[PDB]
Parts: C-alpha cells; sequence; structure tokens
C-alpha cells in the first residue's frame, strides 16, 4: 500500500512510521514545509502507525532528540515514539479490510487528516488548536498535550482494567476532535477501508 505523508505545517516536521517493533519503509524522515514523502507499507500490516515529531536535532548519523514523539532517539524510527503524538493508525488487509483511525489516546502535537486516495471509504481529521486549548496540567513543556494516562498513571485514566469511563481531560479531547479516539474505551471512531487502499496523512491540513 501506498502512503503519501504530506507537511503543509509552516515549520517542520519529522515523520515516522512504524508497527511497534519494526520501521515501516525508512521508518522517519525530515519533512520541511511543503515537502511530501511516499511509503511502501506491506500488505497485511497490522497495528501500524504514522506520526509527527517536532524540534527534533539529528547528527550525520541519524541520532539525536525530538521534543514530542522521538522513538529513542533515532530519525528511523524502529519502536513507537514518545507521547505526546496525533497518531493516525492503521492495520491492513485484514479479512478482506482496511482499518484506519486517528487517536489522541497518546496526546496531541500537531494536527493531521488521514484520507483514502483510493476510492470507497471517507478521511478523518483532527484539526483543531488542541494545543493551545490544552488544560494545564496536561500541557507538555516540550510542546504539546499530553493525555492524562501518560500524566497521571491511574487505572482509571490508563484503562489498566479493561473498565474506565470518559473522564474531565478525556472529554476535552472529544470535544475538539470527535472523530478521533480520546480515551481506550471510546466509542470506536475507525473507518473501515477495501483492502489495500492507498491514503495521504497530511500534517497541519488547515
Amino acid at each position: 500500500a501506498t502512503f503519501e505523508i504530506v507537511n503543509r505545517c509552516s515549520y517542520t516536521v519529522w515523520a515516522a512510521a512504524s508497527k511497534g517493533d519494526a520501521a515501516l519503509d525508512a521508518g522517519g524522515r525530515q519533512l520541511n514545509s511543503g515537502e511530501s514523502w511516499t511509503i511502501n507499507v506491506e500488505p497485511g500490516t497490522n497495528g501500524g502507525k504514522i506520526w509527527a515529531r517536532t524540534d527534533c536535532y539529528f547528527d550525520d548519523s541519524g541520532s539525536g532528540i525530538c521534543k514530542t514523539g522521538d522513538c529513542g532517539g533515532l530519525l528511523r524510527c524502529k519502536r513507537f515514539g514518545r507521547p505526546p503524538t496525533t497518531l493516525a493508525e492503521f492495520s491492513l488487509n485484514q479479512y478482506g479490510k482496511d482499518y484506519i483511525d486517528i487517536s489522541n489516546i497518546k496526546g496531541f502535537n500537531v494536527p493531521m487528516d488521514f484520507s483514502p486516495t483510493t476510492r470507497g471509504c471517507r478521511g478523518v481529521r483532527c484539526a483543531a488548536d488542541i494545543v493551545g486549548q490544552c488544560p494545564a496540567k496536561l500541557k507538555a513543556p516540550g510542546g504539546g498535550c499530553n493525555d492524562a494516562c501518560t500524566v497521571f498513571q491511574t487505572s482509571e485514566y490508563c484503562c489498566t482494567t479493561g473498565k474506565c469511563g470518559p473522564t474531565e481531560y478525556s472529554r476535552f479531547f472529544k470535544r475538539l476532535c470527535p472523530d478521533a479516539f480520546s480515551y481506550v474505551l471510546d466509542k470506536p471512531t475507525t473507518v473501515t477501508c477495501p483492502g489495500s487502499s492507498n491514503y495521504r496523512v497530511t500534517f497541519c491540513p488547515t
């Protein structure tokens, strides 16, 4: 499957793509404002994520640090990134269908649109100013708006027991971005697409 990753932000981002135990394609790349990066993701990939990292420094060997979404200090991510990270999430070719969503369960750093470029389903978007409106206790100094599980580490926010409800913090993310997951047991906002669709992830779509 082809993913085109487009940075429409006015600032540089470092895109990342991983399935948690391995890079997808090259795993990461710098995207200046306006740049597009096309990756290929193997059919059947389950649990892939794409995200943006902000304020990164890397040396000539690809090793460094980012203020949001850092994946163990590597330019080419093999593991998932440190919150806060707005997440584009996907599982491909699962019994004939692709499943896509955007999640704020690990916080929010950059606004995002995640849309098919082939026919047969709709896209999803979270483009509200979540960082600007972020509650004081969730603001991350490096930038971004953390989720409450990252900040407070309770069974309720992290849904550790498999039972949890919405909270004052999850309802904030949900009020600004109804089409993104706001906590682990949120009513799903997953979109079902035809198997083997292609997609575009756009940072700062507005």
